[PDB]
């Protein structure tokens, strides 16, 4: 059979648990969670990368649904419980398909009965307006690792993308993961600086995760991860989940991006201004040079690279679908992961590898996170620590 024949075997068998998909988010801005005008039980492929039977082709076992929130509006708690809310409403509308999971073993469980369990994971710490308290709320709602930073620093947490804050994490940063170690969440350092990354590995007990994030030997942005930090992975048990994002992954749209943004600021725009005159000049830049393409291969040079550094122990997938609009040929939405495994395959990956890329290694990584917090709930109680108390 063809190595795309194949690669649907071997995930129908040991199929990919997700690190972040943002569903929720699109939902929240397309029709503020009017669920019937978005329902996944349909084809949505006109609107959004995401429904139930794009899932299914593209072999999808289980997924992180992203409560991601905007941390430059105010309210970002209330924000994060409405689209914990809202992952709650689609598991309600799909028993037939999805199954809620906080723990590997509701992993298993989802697998063995042919439905894709639905975790969840909070981007960026903003969420929790700094109070542990509300971490531990977020994880009694369901909610299974936090980034801890999206795009900008917060009060203890440096971001990649900004400039620097704290150096790392701060005292009560160090607090956050301790936390987070204690309830069984796991700490995901996409988003973060690498100094960060040095910070919440120095800190934690538990295996940590890159939700979406790639390498940065292969593409030199803040937002993937750096040798150094990969070769760490094995000791600390963690794994690092490939993302799609073109202008992360390659070099081209990291350098055309680049210049975007450069030519917006000639022209007197923040980069990120969106208003009609500011995309007036960005469509003229784009009208004389085009966006380049990424395509499966460019994500398999990824893939390589890490589990070169990494170790294929320490390897997932965190496609970042409906969190970003482009993507690349071939992973257009969803159903493309096959042609992933596909191109792994015509690598020589074997199908060991690749069900640990896929299944294992996820679940491996939600064991320990539990077995950490099981011996750290036994040994204290929780922190009642405060940012002023420690900061
Ligand atoms: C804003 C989304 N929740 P995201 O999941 O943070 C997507 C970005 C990339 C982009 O803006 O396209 C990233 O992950 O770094
Ligand atoms: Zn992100
Ligand atoms: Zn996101």
């Amino acid at each position: 059979m063809t190595s795309l024949e194949k690669a649907r075997e071997l995930l129908r068998e040991f199929p990919v648990v997700d690190g972040h998909n943002d569903l929720p988010w699109a939902l929240r801005e397309q029709v503020r969670y009017d669920l019937d005008a978005r329902d996944i039980a349909a084809d949505q492929s006109a609107h959004l990368h995401t429904d139930l039977a794009r899932l299914r082709s593209g072999g999808v076992g289980a997924q992180y649904w992203s409560v991601y929130v905007r941390s430059d509006l105010p309210g970002a708690v209330t924000a994060t419980l409405e689209q914990i809310d809202c992952v709650r409403r689609l598991i309600d509308r799909h028993p037939g398909e999805l199954r809620a999971a906080l723990t590997a073993a509701d992993m298993e469980a989802a697998r063995a009965e042919g439905r894709i369990a639905s975790l969840m994971g909070a981007e960026g710490g903003h969420s929790i307006d700094n109070s542990l308290a509300t971490l531990r709320a977020l994880y009694a709602l369901g909610v299974r690792y936090m980034t801890l930073t999206h795009n900008d620093n917060n009060a203890w947490a440096d971001s990649a993308t900004d400039e620097p804050g704290v150096g790392g994490l701060s005292a009560f940063g160090r607090e956050v993961v301790r936390e987070m170690n204690r309830e069984g969440m796991l700490v995901d350092l996409s988003h973060v600086a690498a100094t960060t990354m040095r910070d919440a590995l120095d800190t934690s007990t538990a295996p940590v995760i890159f939700s979406h994030s790639s390498s940065r030997a292969v593409c030199d942005h803040p937002r993937n991860i750096p040798d150094d930090v990969l070769e760490r992975l094995s000791a600390n048990g963690g794994m690092a989940m490939v993302t799609f994002v073109p202008k992360f992954v390659l070099q081209a749209a990291v350098d055309w991006t680049a210049e975007a943004d450069d030519n917006m600021r000639a022209h007197g725009f923040h980069h990120l201004d969106s208003s009609p005159e500011a995309m007036k000049v960005h469509a003229a830049f784009e009208e004389r040079v085009p966006r380049p393409v990424a395509t499966v291969s460019t994500v398999a040079d990824h893939l390589d690279h890490m589990r070169e550094v990494a170790g294929v122990d320490h390897l997932g997938i965190g496609g970042d679908y409906d969190g970003t609009p482009f993507t690349p040929d071939g992973l257009g939405d969803v159903s493309g992961y096959p042609n992933l495994i596909a191109e792994l395959l015509d690598r020589g990956w074997s199908q060991s590898d690749l069900a640990k890329l896929t299944w294992k290694n996820a679940v491996r990584v939600l064991d320990a996170a539990e077995d950490v917090s099981r011996g750290l709930r036994a040994a204290r109680g929780p922190s009642n620590a405060t940012i002023e108390q420690l900061d």
